Order: structure tokens, then sequence, then C-alpha cells
């Protein structure tokens, strides 16, 4: 059960999250919970760890810049983090808010949440399931989601590659800064597109 | 004169380069020589250093992988370079072939050639002139070259930003690895698009 990892039931957590998140964002988390479970079954990841990490991944999406900055200092995180924003923070720093609020201590779950946005050069299968589930969950409808879905039905590694390529391409198209760890992910996985 | 920097006249160099490069690539170098001179006048860079670096930037474009690998060892370059190819090598490693063949010792010229493909987080005005001249030289006709040209008429820094964004966007679109120093350039310059 979820109480095996956190300080409340799934139902209690959902009530908590309905307070913290707009309806669309909660619906997203619910979709990721479901998609993570499906991927975990396909690729031999603990379905329960996957479901829970999937539900929790965007827990900290609505924290303010001020809160994240507090957390960086208190937890003595990489100082460079101040140069970034929500996109990087909600996973990389947001895991600390999760730990505080829910007493989550499992390192594998914490890590999968931590890098859900940016990835890493080395990712566990659980990290990959969450990274991909976020992108393919049933509520998403962005052009090309169908391709991501088909890829993910066959290969976790190629799904990570496709999503990361698309993200880098779009950030450059938009003229947004690219977190260097995103590029570590890109370069590690891009060969899977071949 | 060019003999102020290298071991032969401009005419002798052109004869040398006609041996080393296909006609299209030599025509490109000639275009970059011209474009570098124009940019240097606009942005207060030594026109002679700019012209010479512009002409020489793609000198080593046709070396074989084997030659570059020799040069990496002999000059004891970053070992990671072996993981890459021509695109990175022809500037980053190719500067050594230039030094050997032509007795080029000027550090500013050598540096502008070195990073003409990948840029750096910190670039001298000369580095920027070469980086941009390569992209806007009159023989180029890629869609959007007109925009690059207009930008470069106003701002060296914004031209670096636009070119780097386009390069990162296209590499991700194609599913090609991105040299980490390219991202250093991207993140340093991307703010200029605003
Ligand atoms: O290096 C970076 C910098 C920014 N973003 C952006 O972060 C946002 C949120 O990404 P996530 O995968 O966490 O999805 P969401 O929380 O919106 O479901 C997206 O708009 C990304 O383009 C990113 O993915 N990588
Ligand atoms: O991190 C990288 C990896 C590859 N390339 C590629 O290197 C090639 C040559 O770039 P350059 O600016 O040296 O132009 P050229 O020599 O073709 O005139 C282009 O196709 C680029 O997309 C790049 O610019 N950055
Ligand atoms: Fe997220
Ligand atoms: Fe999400
Ligand atoms: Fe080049
Ligand atoms: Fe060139």
């Amino acid at each position: 059960s979820y109480q095996d990892y956190i300080n409340c039931s799934r139902e209690a957590l959902l009530e908590k999250m309905a307070e913290l998140l707009p309806e669309k964002r909660l619906t997203h988390c619910l979709g990721v919970e479901r998609a993570a479970m499906e991927l975990a079954q396909r690729f031999g990841v603990d379905v329960e760890k996957a479901s829970l990490a999937g539900l929790l991944h965007d827990y900290a999406k609505k924290l303010s810049d001020q809160e994240f900055l507090v957390l960086i200092d208190r937890y003595q995180l990489d100082p460079d983090l101040k140069n970034w924003g929500n996109n990087v923070w909600h996973g990389m720093v947001g895991i600390y808010k999760i730990q505080e609020d829910l007493d989550l201590h499992d390192s594998e779950i914490l890590r999968a949440i931590e890098i859900h946005t940016v990835g890493a050069g080395q990712m566990t299968d659980l990290d990959k399931v969450i990274y991909v589930a976020d992108y393919i969950e049933h509520n998403r409808a962005f052009p090309g989601v169908d391709v991501a879905r088909e890829i993910a039905s066959l290969s976790l590694n190629k799904a990570v590659a496709y999503e990361t390529a698309r993200t880098v391409e779009y950030l450059a198209h938009q003229g947004f800064p690219i977190y260097p760890q995103t590029l570590e992910t890109y370069n590690a996985f891009v060969h899977y597109l071949k």
C-alpha cells in the first residue's frame, strides 16, 4: 500500500493534493500514476513504486520561487540552482518538500521524482518509467504524442530518447535556456533513435 | 599582409587550399574571408585578423578521421575528443594542422578558428565575427539566412545567439549528439534573443 512509503493513505494523499494543485494538474498526476503502472508491468519495474512516484512527480509544481530558494539553502543544494526556475526546481528541489510533507524516504522513488523533468546520463528503469509516463499519460494530446506512445509500447530507452530530443528541439526553437543535465540525458540516449 | 602571420602569401595560400579542398568549400572560405572583413569593420575587430581567420577557418575540413586522431594524441588534447568526429574536429583539432602547415602562432586567430563550429561561453569579438561570418557568407542560401544577415547587421551577440539556437534546434531535430561546449555557448548567448 502507499502507507508503506508515506505517512498517509492514497485517499488522504489525493485530498492533500487537491488542495495543492489545480484540477488539470491533479488529473495529470492521476494519468501519470496510471501510465507508470502500465509501463512498469511492461518493463519489469515495481508497479507500486512506479504508481506512487507517478502520482507524486508534480506534487511540488505550484510552490513559489521563494519556497524553492528556501529549500536550496536549507538542504544546501548545488548553488547553481538559483539561476534556474520552476521547471528545474519542481523535481530537483521539490523532492525535499515531498519528504517534509509525506515522510517519503525511499531513495529509488525520490530519485525518479528528482530527475523526472531533466533526466540523467544514467537512469534506473524506474526513473525511465516516470520520465516517459509523464509524457504519454492519457490526458496529453500534444501533436506527436501518438508516436511517443507507440515507441513506449516497444522500448523504454527509445521513448526516453524521443522525448529528450523533442524537449531539446523545442527549448532551442523557443530560445529558452537548457539545463545542462538535460543535455547529459540527450547525449546518453540519442543513439536509441537509430 | 597575410605573411605577417603565416609562412606564405595570400596567393600561395589559395593555391595550397585549392589542393586541399573541393571547389565549393574553397568558395565558402573565400566568402567567409569577405564576410569576416565586413563584420570586423562594423564591430571594431582587426579586419586583417578577421579576414585571415575567415579564410582559414575550414582549412582542415577534408582531413581524415585518422589524421585528427593522430593530432589528438601528439598534441595530448582532451581524450574525450575521440568520441566525436569531423564537425567538432576540423576547428578544435584542425588548428594544429594549420599551425604545422602555415606556421600560424597568433593566439587570437588560432582561438577564433578553434571554436568556429561550437563557440564558447566566453567569446572574444574576433571569435564572434568568425562564428557568424561562417553562417552568413554570401554563398549560403539556407532558409532563414536572410534573418541571420539582418541580425548580424545590428548585433554580433544576437547573431551568435540566433545561429547557436538554430544549430541546437536542428541537431535535436535530426537526432545528432550535441557537443557539450555548444550548449555552454547556447546558454551564455540565448538571452540576446530577448
Ligand atoms: O532543461 C530543461 C528546461 C526546461 N524544461 C521544461 O520544463 C517543463 C516541465 O517539464 P516536466 O517534464 O516536468 O512536465 P510537467 O511538469 O509540465 O508535466 C517543460 O515545459 C519543459 O520544456 C525541460 O524539460 N528541460
Ligand atoms: O555540437 C555540434 C555538433 C555538430 N555540429 C555540426 O557541425 C557542422 C559544421 O559546422 P561549421 O559551423 O563548422 O560549418 P561548415 O564547416 O559546414 O561551414 C554542422 O553541420 C553542424 O550542425 C555543430 O555545429 N555543433
Ligand atoms: Fe514535472
Ligand atoms: Fe508532469
Ligand atoms: Fe567549419
Ligand atoms: Fe565554414
